[PDB]
C-alpha cells in the first residue's frame, strides 16, 4: 500500500554516514548524519519517522539492518512492516543513486553556510523537498498521504 | 493557520525537551538536548521547516526570539519569527496540558527504553497517533492538503 511505503538508504560523505528515508512514491525524505550506520542507530531513525509519518513499510538499504534484532524490535514497537531492499525492479537502484549524488550535489551548495555536516545535510533535505519539478516532494506526500486517509 | 507552528520548552530528568507544535491540528515533533541554546533551536528549527511547510513560527520564549542564530534559521528556512505572547490566554492552559500528557507517556513507556531519547521519540509517537475520531497526524495531513488544493 503505497501511501506507507519508504526505503531506507545509507550514503557517505566526509567520513561520516549520511541515514536517509524515502517516501517511494513522493520522492520526500528524512535524513541524518551518524558515526557510523549500527543498528541502534538505524532503530531510533526509523522510531523518529515513525511517529511523524504513517510509515507501513520499510524497504531496508541492507541485510545487516534487516537482519539486527534492534532493527527489528523498533519496526515492532512501531508497527512497521520490515521488507529486504532488493531492487526487483532494476530502476530503483538507479533512482538511490541519483538521489546521492544529488544531494551531495546539494551539501556541496550549502556546505560552506554551515560549520557542521548535519547543518548542511538538513539545508539539503530541505531544499530537496521544496524543489519544484510543477508539485514538490513535500507537496505531493501529504496529498498522496490525504487522498489515502479520505 | 496551515503553516502555524508553536515552540515550547519542557524539562525531564536534568534535560531538555524541545517541542514544536502545529497549533491547528496538535502534531508535535521533539528532540532532547542538552540545553536550550540559540544554535539547538536554530537546528531543531531548520529540521522541522524542511519537513512541514514552516510559515510561521511563535517562539519560546525571549532569548530564542532575539537570538541571532535562531534569526539566521529562520531567515534561511522562510520562516516568520514570531513572539509567543498568549493574547489568547488558553494557550498556556493548553502547551501545560501537553507537557503533563507528554511527561505522563514517557513514563509509562521510561522502562522500554535505556535513553531519554529514545522515550520522547516513542511520545511523540504515541502523541501524534492517539485518536482523539481522527488523530493529530491525520488533522495535520488534511489541513495542509487543503491548503496546497
Ligand atoms: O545514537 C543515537 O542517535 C541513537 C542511539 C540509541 C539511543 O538509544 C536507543 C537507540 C536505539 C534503540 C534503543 C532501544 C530500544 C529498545 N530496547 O528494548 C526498544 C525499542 C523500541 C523502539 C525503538 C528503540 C528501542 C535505544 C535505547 O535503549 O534508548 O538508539
Ligand atoms: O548540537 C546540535 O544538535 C545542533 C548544534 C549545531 C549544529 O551546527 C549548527 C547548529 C546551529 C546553527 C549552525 C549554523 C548555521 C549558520 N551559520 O551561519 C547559518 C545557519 C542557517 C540555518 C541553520 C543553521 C545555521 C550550525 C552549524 O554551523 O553547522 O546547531
Ligand atoms: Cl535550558
Amino acid at each position: 500500500s503505497s501511501p506507507g511505503i519508504w526505503q531506507l538508504d545509507c550514503t557517505h560523505l566526509e567520513g561520516k554516514v549520511i541515514l536517509v528515508a524515502v517516501h517511494v512514491a513522493s520522492g520526500y525524505i528524512e535524513a541524518e548524519v551518524i558515526p557510523a550506520e549500527t543498528g541502534q542507530e538505524t532503530a531510533y531513525f526509523l522510531l523518529k519517522l515513525a511517529g511523524r509519518w504513517p510509515v507501513k513499510t520499510v524497504h531496508t538499504d541492507n541485510g545487516s539492518n534487516f537482519t539486527s534484532t534492534t532493527v527489528k524490535a523498533a519496526c515492532w514497537w512501531a508497527g512497521i512492516k520490515q521488507e529486504d531492499g532488493i531492487p526487483y525492479n532494476p530502476q530503483s537502484q538507479g533512482v538511490i543513486e541519483s538521489m546521492n549524488k544529488e544531494l551531495k550535489k546539494i551539501i556541496g551548495q550549502v556546505r560552506d553556510q554551515a560549520e557542521h555536516l548535519k547543518t548542511a545535510v538538513q539545508m539539503a533535505v530541505f531544499i530537496h523537498n521544496h524543489k519544484r519539478k510543477g508539485y514538490s516532494a513535500g507537496e505531493r506526500i501529504v496529498d498522496i498521504i490525504a487522498t489515502d486517509i479520505q
